[PDB]
């Protein structure tokens, strides 16, 4: 199975597909090794790893090359965060094929306007979604529409009307996001979702909602961990930099770290040893 | 003081300058906040963050743009790892000015051959060093020669002859590296080093050697922590990915992580709020 | 004089500054040698050289690196086309400093909306312009506001109100564009322009308007040749590809071409010979 | 037929395949329209378009992205110039797959050393060639070995021994180059070439040798026009910049140029009109 089929196969089969965030290939590799179904090429995480606000500051090609870098590193499907398409349907049409070519198996686009109506018009986004499905070469590539209506405070009625409108435009799945610190809003949506396609959750704000709780929701097809990679990294590097400057060295801290040999193994040293062995003459 | 002056000022003043590794701008920012004197734009760390062996696999422009990204993020000096210059003196001449323009305050180049004599000839490297000092625009930019003779097993006599030869070619500082798991080899070198310029240590293999032990060595001007950033990151992301897949969620793990608000603050949200406030009209 | 001063000096002095389009460094070099005052880092030309419509398809970093490439090649000032700022004032604030750092001496931004009101609101653009002038480090860097009102068909009254509004927001110069195949519209504007800053023309559609005719217009400070580089290139490569395939070889066509030695000289072979001579040891 | 099959099919079929140089996608597009069999992603041309000596100055990723840009623009096969592999067999192993992924249907690598033995050892290059054929995913991707022995002055005997050694290592075709201003050296080689694979010519120095003369040589499978694109461009831009500065305008020169509408058509405006028409809602 190609990555696109692996992904599509998970959606059609009914399992719950788990996707972990990743701001670089090594991190994506570790997620693969930890057993997630796929990687999340988060715009937030990458812009965070660059110390820049997540407001379309990072160049679009910066995200694209990172996606290329990751897809060529892992064997599991990659879902790319392309925000709002970098423009209108025209931009979407030229963009999507580049992501598909970088190796992503799906892309996520939201109906928010660019730049900071909080959202674009329904018919306008339907058009941006149709442009996406048309632009793709392999029918397996998944296109996920992201409804930001709840975040907007437009209401549940409008959120479902958008999700349904997007589904009719050709969206393969719907990512519905919620602000509330309680997963009441999200659940309410799931329960009333009438559309035929799978839903996507990014339960970052309501960490009380487990995979078991989401698996219980037949309508949710994918779960996405949106920013734990960068958070895990920040928390640990920060603490280790504090210990080094408090201890005035790395005599106490070295022991608690992965060894250098472990980093070389994650770099793909084995593959390199075979190459050197059979071709370096 | 410009970054180049800050660095040069530390070398002339006699303090011990501490440099921490960094594979991305956020990590570099955290090092700055932890109080290191400067950042180390490590080739090992970056190629590691890309899951590729550190054997000149990563494109030279990949390292260059990361250095540009970091220098524009931190206010402290950046020392760039340019390996062996990406070729000969000609390559060195065209390369150095690009690094200086990305914003690095120094570059580190080694006398190893490319690709895998383990080393290049003395006169050849002297020439690559002279080409570097000539190519630089601001005389403050620091050029550090890296003697790999100990690693080569050519001996102490040859290591000092190289370091001295490089110093006469114009090298501002000498990075001398050692394999031994004990800092016996390194110390021996320091003690017999007759050259007039400052020495650089990257005590990664002998973590028993503290900053106090190195400060005791009047001849060492800079200490470099070569790969603790990527190791700290790997160790923590790995553990958090294991917990999530063992717990089947992030209900237990979320509490132990830096919050999302903390990541937004590190992204430079404050600067962005002021901009939006005064210019978004 | 730094490039920024050279440019600013031309604006304050009253001469007419000529800027030629360029889609790559070699072409920019040739323009310098032909004697233009500066280079025009055209979005149209670059997207054209990439066979893509000029509708914000090319990545923003693609244009940025080309500008970096050109500024490091020529010694004359470079004016970068940044279209509409790649977003709103926030985007403008983060963007401008990158262009200034690539080496551009000025940037041109237009009040058209993104993506396809044909224009943004006056106060909104004023804000995008103020964000630009605030974001710049060297006060000499020039910020040029581009009024697209005539193109919009909003009228002369509105075009001058925008140009004046932009000037009060801090715009150093005003680029006013016209559709008409006759330079009647443009002239009318110039004559009625009351603002204190210099005007910019890109007389591409009305080629009957010479530099003498524009020099006659005391209010115009800069003349820009918008797309003759790419047109000159297309016309000649096309003809030479036709001759080769019609002649079944390059026996007839080789004579009419610049020699290979001439291309090596434009590559900077002389500088390379000196480097090899003094540092390749 | 995929591009790789189109190429391979030309080699097996016995026709003479013509390849034209190209330093950017538009130029490559024009070559396609002029009817060449394929494009030549020349390192010389690209480094020339950047005003830098062709001595491995341009970043490897700079060439790679240009190849990606071109392959996504044309429908005919692209042959990428990868020089000497950017290192040894290890570098070759990691590199080739990136070029294959950018979309190239073949790569050309030479047995010259890096950086400036003029050549590497026979067994060493055999190894670099075997590493290339092993690294490729689609068996159709073509690997072309480039023998620089004549240029080296090692002689004909040694040139054929290399070409044969490379063929046994798995090289699909042999590019043999000559200095002489007369095609005597080249012909001599062709006549004595005993190997089973097709030969490649880049008759740049002996323009008296037509496609008919080369078609007469049953052993030559591909003809490559190495630098006429950049030469054609330089000659015309130079002349047009001279006329503009001599005429003090573009009133005389505009008439002799391709129109702006013609450039928009080459940018793919038609495709964009359809997209805007069916998806911009
Ligand atoms: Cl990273
Ligand atoms: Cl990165
Ligand atoms: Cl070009
Ligand atoms: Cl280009
Ligand atoms: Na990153
Ligand atoms: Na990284
Ligand atoms: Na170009
Ligand atoms: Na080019």
């Amino acid at each position: 199975m190609t990555k696109n089929q692996a992904l599509r196969a998970a959606l059609d089969s009914g399992r719950l597909f788990t996707a972990m965030a990743a701001h670089n290939p090594l991190v994506a590799k570790l997620a693969e090794q930890a057993g997630f179904g796929g990687i999340w090429g988060s715009g937030f995480e990458l812009s965070a790893s660059y110390a820049v606000p997540d407001a379309n500051i990072l160049s679009m090609s910066t995200h694209l090359e990172m996606m290329r870098a990751i897809a060529s590193t892992v064997s599991i499907p990659l879902i790319a965060d392309i925000d709002t398409g970098f423009g209108n349907a025209v931009n979407v049409h030229y963009v999507v094929p580049q992501y598909e070519a970088a190796g992503a198996s799906a892309i996520v686009m939201e109906d928010k306007t660019f730049p900071k109506q909080e959202l674009v018009r329904i018919e306008e986004f339907q058009g941006k979604i149709a442009a996406a499905t048309a632009a793709r070469a392999d029918r397996d590539f998944v296109v996920i529409a992201r409804v930001e209506a709840l975040i907007a405070g437009l209401g549940q009625q409008e959120a479902v009307r958008r999700g349904q409108a997007y589904e009719e435009a050709g969206a393969d799945a719907i990512l519905i996001h919620s602000r509330q610190k309680t997963p009441d809003e999200i659940l309410a949506f799931v329960k009333s979702w009438p559309g035929k396609v799978p839903l996507v959750l990014v339960p970052t704000a309501y960490p009380q909602l487990t995979e078991a709780d989401i698996a219980a929701l037949s309508k949710v097809g994918i779960v996405i961990y949106g920013n734990h990679a960068i958070r895990a990294a920040v928390g640990a590097v920060r603490e280790v930099f504090a210990r080094i400057r408090r201890d005035g060295g790395i005599r106490e801290v070295d022991a608690a770290l992965p060894s250098v040999k472990e980093i070389i193994e994650l770099q793909g040293d084995e593959r390199m040893r075979a190459v050197e062995a059979r071709y370096l003459k």
